[PDB]
């Protein structure tokens, strides 16, 4: 039921951590007065699930720790902080010059600074490996079926990007393509159903001493609707703590 | 100012403009512990919104009412409800997240958006404004909220357009192709409030069907109007004298909108 | 009786179904492609409705021998007058109508016997719709009610000869957009943008609506003008679209309309 | 044996993208023929015949006859060699609505309608019995229109059968299968025994986790199975695998084929590892 506290400059991707807390189970409250945490935890206590805020610019050490302080023995209190320059720049020195005078009484005494980011998170709370690894790779039929695949799904019936012209050189990954898929509804269907299909048996696939777990997504060129797809799969499962790689076969010279 | 709608309804950018605004927003805070945020605030006199959604919804409407009932009297007690039809939201939700990290599982993405929508239905029912997003693109809703950051009076009022037309109208209806008065002299010298000009437009019938279809299209952007921050709605009925039809009209059409609950005012430029 | 059978023909990109589109808003019953054997049979089936009819004569439709279409155009019945139409645009200006050439010829050459043949001959090489809505309109007159539909911003007052003014203040704005803030609901990009809200649809179709409601009833007593003024706050966005829309639109109706914006002048 | 042509119906509501199909079947090479009085449809396909071409006609609001007995009258006398293929496109109410240009009228030879929306809803009304007997519904409401063009070219307008194997990974792939379920999780069952086998069939039956993934399999099959119906796609082969494939994969395919056999589609049962 731990309390992991997250700070760090605005613009260090907070907002993101706090999310990947949210991911995990956690319950995410943004820009909560110090005051006030006691009573969230009594609230949530009783849930007996961990929680997790943020304390940014917008949220005197003295009532800082007595707040911090004055806390039940249920939860055990983590705080973390995050912290260059011309990345911070992108993310949004006259602001940065009162934040970094404000970043002193949490950044001394912080257990990790932390300064590819977006998965890094997860490496922090234990998680690698002993675990399952799942593989989802694209394929073009016309090419075969990758040998190693335990589950195969069939997406030539949803929308083209072979009928908006400018996108037939372009590849699963570039954003065009992405919105093109995005704004279909079955796309978003397939996705959702197909991991919620899985997770029934993510469990009971868990069993044994099972090394990989290998899903191949299968349109008729493999580079616009299977690509898509399969990353999208897999961003999914990153987000519920599995340890996956995506490997698109076709866009590797082959 | 509280924001709540169903996911993908763009919350997470009216919280950021109001933030943007100066109040201080704070997303998923438990609803018992609203009012003890607000003593906090007061002294530091600003206002502030926070986020209900369906990992807020207590799917208890007691607690939600019984917060209310301890709300200290402060700047900021409106409600905001944001939404959209559900296949907008289907195309808006990155499929790289749980809908309900916090709940069951969900049997489809669209019972995950009723049953959304079927438990926030309480907010919703005594909701202040609701706001279908399913038009407005990722930028317009911030200027909206920015441009929108009492109750609408109906002016009706009657002139004649040798005079001109007045000032303040917002619309304006020329009635001099319908049935004259002055085809009996009697009446030359009396007005539309006098009961004999009233019986003599009302026997013609496409007087009664003017007004029925004047104040059916007032009542198709009226709904919109009063969500303005629209003090006055100033409804002109001009005929050439304004004393005869225009008079008679804007009678009518005041004794309708007053029957339907509204706030109303009549005016006659030229009697006055 | 006394109705009309207009026949449209020229080559393809030549604007025929424009002329097709405009004749059915006057009233047509327009067929395109109709083989020209069944141009009687299709006449008897409307002469019970008894209403005119359009249909269009090309290279795809041409017959192959002139008789055919005499011999079908003998036996029509008397009721309707047959009318021939032809029109021709640059052959540059088709391609790009279009969106080889030497197919284009033969296309032109298969169809010298209706051009011979044709009452009336336009070019179509410098028009646009609109100007041959209006050329189709001027041939079916003067001396009738003018409709002034004029866009102004409240700001700056009403114009002071409108007859009817709207309020839109209320629809979506384009002024949110960053991008439109210095455009004008001339630009393409304010009226798709206002063209995405459906709203605006129902106020342009309901407020014309209402206006045919009264339109003929204040045609009458020899009425010179009509003036509709549509008003937004600074003149340039929205009621400069829902204005010239609504211009457009009783175009269509076969009303003599103008449009003008007190703002952007 | 004979010859035999088609004449396709392109109907829906205004804004649903027909003009669309009428130019993309004239690509094609139709003769395409707009806005024709249903009561000529058979009197145009004899002038044609001879031609040996197909043809491709529109039916909206302007063409429906009120009275939908008319209609059947001419599919009924319809010239033979002309086979009959309906297709139907729509779109969403608000959607149409924005694609709806304001500058001319929308029903303009037939009684104004009171609303935007009644006018199309009045639209739908009408085209009940079209839409009812319709071939193939086009959804056009996510589409825009020149992805609606190239949808409807790389689409020619036949019957689904589905195939159900069970084969063993240590064998490979089928290089046939479109959809491929590992079913190595599952309780196992006998040896010298097949799937066909009532014991195996007993023993997989007991447990209730095997009636559990044929549920929810098939049921995830039906989401895609409308839009998989209609592609032109002449066989859909799922396969289903287990170790050996001689005992978990040969049950389930079985199952699978008897429901949707019950459901009336076309399915065939082959078990690779069971031949050789």
């Amino acid at each position: 039921m731990v309390l992991m506290i997250v700070s760090g400059r605005s613009g260090s991707g907070k907002s993101v951590a706090l999310r990947a807390l949210e991911d995990m189970g956690f319950y995410c409250v943004d820009n909560l007065p110090v005051v006030l945490l006691p009573d969230l935890a009594r609230t949530l206590a009783d849930r007996e699930i961990s929680a997790a805020v943020s304390i940014d610019v917008r949220n005197s050490p003295e009532i800082f720790e007595q707040a911090m302080s004055n806390l039940p023995d249920a939860f055990s209190p983590q705080l973390l902080f995050l912290d260059d320059r011309n990345t911070l720049i992108r993310r949004y020195e006259s602001a940065i010059d009162k934040e970094s005078d404000l970043l002193e009484p949490l950044r001394s005494r912080a257990d990790l600074i932390v300064d590819e980011l977006a998965e890094m998170l997860r490496t922090r709370l234990l998680g690698k490996e002993r675990e399952l690894t799942m593989v989802f790779e694209s394929f073009g039929f016309k090419h075969g079926i990758p040998i190693d695949a335990d589950y195969v799904f069939d997406v030539r019936f949803l929308p083209n990007p072979h009928w908006d012209p400018k996108l037939r050189p372009m590849t699963g990954l570039d954003k065009p393509v992405a919105a093109f898929l995005d704004r279909h509804t079955e796309v978003h269907n397939f996705i959702y159903q197909t991991r919620s299909y899985l997770e029934l048996w993510l469990p009971m696939l868990e069993t044994n001493n099972r090394s990989y777990l290998t899903v191949a997504i299968g349109c008729t060129g493999g580079k616009h609707r299977s690509v898509y797809i399969a990353e999208q799969l897999a961003d999914y499962f990153r987000s519920r703590g599995k340890n996956v790689q995506s490997r698109h076969r076709t866009l590797e010279k082959r």
